[PDB]
């Protein structure tokens, strides 16, 4: 099947062009920038990309969890835990007069603490000893190699024999013969593992069989297209499931979401739209001759005959695709001053409107304007007359249509617009909407039916085609009356196709509410849209006459229909997240008042908007500047009861439980100042250095004493900026020998390690930042409060006290900001008990065992 | 914002009062500065309009 032929510049050509949802897409995007001007397949495969989502990562091996540092001894070395490290790495800066970027920070911090702590463990490796399995050293959750030679005496023996006693236990958990040892691992990670595993323990076989049930429902539904089982091969008992999302969706909670009705037809445009080509009701008679295609002389006869170019054939797709959407795609004419062509052209799109569009009844595809301007074309097409005068008999006003034609007096004043009722349409007294069967999805419990027909016709006709006929034998224009008399079957199995379009391809959880649906019509002739707003795109003249001849022929179907309902659940879920997150927020601001930044509904929103997935960044995008929002509308949706269970959900929720200590998220106000000659080595004789080293830190051990210190608040600190006095108070009070504390206020704090000497930027830096703007402004050298400060851990390399010129301060200097913490990080410990972590219970599951899930599974498709 | 509710900057008041920063005192300016960042902008309804 190839597309009619349509004339490209000079030369005829028949190339499809690109694909219809990708037209889409584009039209929509390019209208929605218009609406606010005063990337299709990166969007398209973004929707794609959804469905690949993975929330537990299958791991060999378990990251390890902490190291080590030895100077020159034997009792004693450093040990830290690289889990606060990266944690502390992951921030970003903070100020106070951005709480978006404050918040947006905070998300950062527990989407990052979630997605480390999901984890499991499939095949370890095993080892053997003696008839006893033992795990390998590198599964542990502790990695040293430099300690092994450095250490001499029997130590190095007596810490062997203790690996090599890490013995595997053999244990019957419900899915029978798993493995457990112990291990090392940090706490809000572990925390995780556990709900993950408690999750994992937990049997819902039966909630996957009715997921299976839904699927096969939703199959025959769809037979036409949708046919995919693989339910045979499944019952093994060498198998574990991973359920992380719950198939049946709520279409509630994704309806729920305010003005997301653009958001909903891009999505459905997206994963349901199919592709077709468009064809002549008889074929190749664009190529005859001239000659026998215009018969006759008259407006039609001069209208047929043209050919179409890209211009119309976008405007043709454009009016398909409103047939496609009644209930939210509306049409207006493009009108500009510059027009200028024969009014024959107009005068048959005025004709041929009134049978192409429907209006009235239940739903509605046209403006009132454009319903008025196809009614006087009409009228004007009525009383034309250039091959024979009749009679005419005018009515009272100069309403168009209000007059009497024909031999017998019949009224034309019906096919004047009316929305009450749709007089003049495919809505006249002929039923458009019925109920035959509880739909899969309970929101769209309509068919939709064009002209009363139904796909499961030759030479039916319909009242308003039969009242038209009516019309055009009272106005003897007998020509276009045997013209339309013959044309009717394209048009009736043209419709029935789109009817076919319509009540099969489309069924999805996007679809609009049935409630919405039939309130749509009443929200439009009020004026007022406090629910939903539909879109209205513009179309040219002789586009209606070109779709009137042209009919729709689908082709390929849409590769996305596989994994919809997948992919739809996976957005739900996401969306029940982003909610959660907000609801925790607020919690959360309300439970720390005194030194949190207080904001607003619009702000967690964006800050909990800023880290997602970016389909659904961008689609929430484009709605959200086609329509506004405000306040009510987030204090109203965030109090919504319905949420949507997932896995997703439980592991945010167990993360914020478990990061309710915000302290513990590397974030603190224990910033502190007090001047501090800076160690350095003597580097005076070879030997002792090397025997002895030196290690200095920045790290207060103890918080510091209640007096000797003052307290700089944001405010206090503003007001002495404007004063100018800042410095000489900082100089005068520190002379004095007192701690000064910037307290108020959260501060991100960064960790570094160094084994040589830094920059002076990371020695001597200050916890602020101190602009002194132009003379003659209104507040003067102004004060950022926050930024980058650093806690350090310079442990110098011994073997450098060959080349002294990279470790040697050149002059001696002042080291500045102490930072106090409670956690601890890095510590000073004997080797005996280098093993002491070595306490929390590791389970793996055999080799044989399969772990796959069928419904991600199932996404292959053959 | 300030203190996390919406006040408009204090150029677009039709006050000019550069000229008398510099002779007042620690406390005046405290209450001036005090007295001008309350003024909030507040949110209403004209014509059906926000």
């Amino acid at each position: 099947i190839k597309t009619t032929p349509y004339l490209e510049g000079d030369v005829l050509s028949s190339d499809s062009g690109p694909l219809l949802s990708v037209f889409a897409l584009q039209e929509i995007m390019q209208k929605v920038r218009q609406v606010q001007a005063d990337d299709v397949q990166k969007i398209l495969d973004d929707i794609k990309a959804l469905a690949a989502e993975q929330v537990y990562k299958i791991v060999k091996v378990p990251s390890i969890s902490f190291r080590h540092i030895v100077m020159q001894s034997r009792d004693r070395v450093l040990r830290v835990d690289t889990y606060y490290e990266e944690m502390s790495q992951v921030g970003d800066v903070i100020t106070e007069d951005e709480p978006e970027k404050f918040y947006s920070t905070i998300i950062k911090k527990v989407r990052f603490i979630r997605g480390k702590g999901s984890f499991i463990l499939h095949d370890i490796p095993t080892r053997d000893h003696r008839g006893m399995e033992v795990a390998e050293p590198e599964v542990l959750g502790v990695e040293f190699k430099n300690v092994l030679p450095v250490l001499t005496a029997e130590h190095r023996a007596m810490i062997q024999n203790a690996l090599d006693g890490s013995i595997i236990e053999n244990g019957n958990v419900a899915t029978r013969d798993v493995d457990v040892f112990i291990g090392a691992c940090s706490e809000p990670v572990y925390r995780i593992y556990n709900r993950l595993q408690g999750y994992i323990e937990a049997v819902q076989l039966q909630e996957l069989r009715n997921s299976i049930g839904w699927l096969e429902r939703l199959g025959h539904r769809k037979r036409i297209t949708y046919s995919q089982e693989v339910l045979t091969d499944f019952r093994r008992q060498d198998t574990i499931w991973v359920l992380a999302l719950q198939l049946p969706v709520n279409p509630q909670v994704v309806w729920d979401v305010p003005r997301s009705s653009i958001a909903n037809l891009i999505m459905n445009i997206a994963t349901c739209l199919p592709t077709g080509e468009y064809i002549a009701p008889n074929p190749r008679i664009s190529s005859i001759t001239l000659t026998q295609r215009i018969t006759t002389t008259g407006p039609f006869a001069i209208l047929t005959g043209s050919t179409p170019t890209a211009q119309q054939l976008n405007d043709v797709r454009k009016i398909y695709l409103a047939l496609m959407f009644p209930g939210q795609i509306i049409l207006d004419l493009k009108i500009d001053p510059g027009e200028r062509m024969d009014p024959a052209v107009r005068m048959v799109a005025g004709v041929v409107g009134h049978l192409l569009f429907t209006a009235g009844g239940r739903f509605t595809n046209l403006t009132q304007n454009m319903a008025r301007q196809l009614d006087i074309a009409l009228n004007d097409y009525l009383l034309y007359m250039y091959n024979t005068r009749v009679q005419v008999n005018y009515g009272p006003t100069g309403e168009p249509l209000d007059f009497q034609i024909g031999r017998n007096q019949y009224d034309c004043n019906v096919f004047r617009a009316d929305f009450a009722t749709g007089t003049g349409y495919n809505g006249w007294a002929t039923i458009d909407v019925e109920y035959r069967e509880p739909a899969p999805y309970v929101h769209a419990q309509r068919y939709i039916r064009y002209c009363g027909i139904d796909s499961r016709g030759i030479g039916m006709t319909y009242h308003c085609y039969n009242e038209m006929l009516r019309m055009l034998v009272a106005a003897g224009k007998d020509s276009e009356a045997a013209y339309f008399r013959s044309m009717l079957p394209f048009h009736m199995v043209r419709f029935a196709r789109i009817n076919q379009i319509i009540n099969e391809d489309l069924h999805s959880v996007f679809s609009l509410p049935d409630d919405m649906f039939n309130a749509l019509l009443p929200d439009l002739i009020a004026g007022a849209h406090q629910n939903a707003d539909p879109v209205v795109l513009d179309v040219s003249w002789i586009s209606l006459w070109f779709a009137f001849n042209r009919s729709f022929e689908p082709t390929h179907r849409n590769e996305m229909l596989e994994v919809a309902p997948l992919i739809e659940s996976v957005y739900a879920s996401e969306l029940s997240v982003m909610k959660v997150d907000m609801r925790h927020l607020s919690l959360m601001q309300r439970r720390f008042p005194d030194v949190l930044i207080q904001a607003r509904p619009s702000h967690f929103w964006k800050a909990v908007l800023n880290d997602s997935p970016e389909a659904v960044k961008a689609v929430m995008n484009l709605s959200h500047s086609h329509n506004f929002i405000n306040i009510r509308d987030m204090m109203r949706w965030v109090m919504l009861p319905s949420l949507q269970p997932s896995l997703k959900l439980a592991l945010e929720e167990e993360a914020w439980a478990a990061a309710n200590d915000f302290e513990d998220l590397m974030l603190t106000d224990q910033v502190y100042m007090h001047r501090d000659m800076l160690p350095e080595p003597r580097l005076d004789d070879i030997e002792r250095f090397r025997q002895e080293g030196f290690y200095y830190t920045n790290m207060l051990e103890a918080p510091p004493e209640i007096d000797r210190v003052v307290q700089y608040t944001y405010e206090i600190a503003r007001l002495q900026a404007n004063m100018g006095q800042f410095r000489a108070a900082l100089r005068r009070i520190m002379d004095d020998d007192d701690w000064v504390r910037f307290g108020g206020v959260l501060r991100t704090v960064r960790v570094k390690f160094y084994d040589a000497r830094p920059p002076d930027d990371v020695l001597q830096g200050l916890p602020f930042s101190y602009d002194t703007n132009e003379r003659g402004g209104l507040a003067y050298a102004t004060i950022k409060y926050a930024t980058e400060t650093t806690i350090f851990y310079l442990i110098y390399n011994v073997e450098f006290s060959n080349t002294p010129d990279s470790l040697v301060l050149i002059n001696p200097t002042y080291t500045m900001t102490k930072v106090f913490i409670n956690k601890r990080i890095v510590e000073r410990v004997r080797v005996g008990q280098i093993l002491a972590v070595l306490n929390r219970r590791f389970v793996a599951y055999k080799g044989k065992m399969r772990i796959m899930d069928i419904t991600q599974s199932l996404k292959m498709g053959t």
